[PDB]
C-alpha cells in the first residue's frame, strides 16, 4: 500500500524524530529552493484516512489548494512537510494525529487519533 511504503521507506522530517511526518519524494522538482515562512504555496493533492477512508482530491473541483506556509493555516504535517518540497515535486506523507487532528479529531469527517495520507504536487511559491 502507498501507506506502508512511507511507513517503511519514509523519512522522519519532524524536528522532535518521533515518526510523526514522514516523507517519500515520488517526483523531483527542480531547481534547489524550496519555500519560506509566508510563501503563498499552490498545490494539488489527494488524500485519505490510513485506512482508506475519507477521500478527498483538490483535482475533483479542479482548482489548486492554496495556502500561507507556516502559519498555522493548515494541519502541522503540512507546515512542516511543503516546506522541504521544491517546485514541481511529488512527495508522499504519512502524517501521525499528534501532527495532523489528535485525539479530538473532527467530527463528523476525521475520528479521533486518525493517522493521515497526502500525496501532495507543489506547483508553485511566491513570497509573502
Ligand atoms: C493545526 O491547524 C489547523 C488548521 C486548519 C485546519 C483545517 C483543515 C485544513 O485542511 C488541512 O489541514 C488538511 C491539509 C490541506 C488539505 C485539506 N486538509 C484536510 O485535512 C482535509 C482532508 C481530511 C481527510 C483526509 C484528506 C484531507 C479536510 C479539510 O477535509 C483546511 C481545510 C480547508 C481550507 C484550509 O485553509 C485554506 C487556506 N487559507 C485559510 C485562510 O483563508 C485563506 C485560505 C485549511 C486544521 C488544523 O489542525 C487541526
Amino acid at each position: 500500500g502507498a501507506p506502508a511504503t512511507v511507513t517503511e521507506q519514509g523519512e522522519d522530517i519532524t524536528s522532535k524524530k518521533d515518526r510523526g511526518v514522514l516523507k517519500i519524494v515520488k517526483r523531483v522538482g527542480n531547481g534547489e529552493e524550496t519555500p519560506m515562512i509566508g510563501d503563498k504555496v499552490y498545490v494539488h493533492y489527494k488524500g485519505k484516512l490510513s485506512n482508506g477512508k475519507k477521500f478527498d482530491s483538490s483535482h475533483d473541483r479542479n482548482e489548486p489548494f492554496v495556502f500561507s506556509l507556516g502559519k498555522g493555516q493548515v494541519i502541522k504535517a503540512w507546515d512542516i512537510g511543503v516546506a522541504t518540497m521544491k517546485k514541481g515535486e511529488i512527495c508522499h506523507l504519512l502524517c501521525k494525529p499528534e501532527y495532523a487532528y489528535g485525539s479530538a479529531g473532527s467530527l463528523p469527517k476525521i475520528p479521533s487519533n486518525a493517522t493521515l495520507f497526502f500525496e501532495i504536487e507543489l506547483l508553485d511559491f511566491k513570497g509573502e
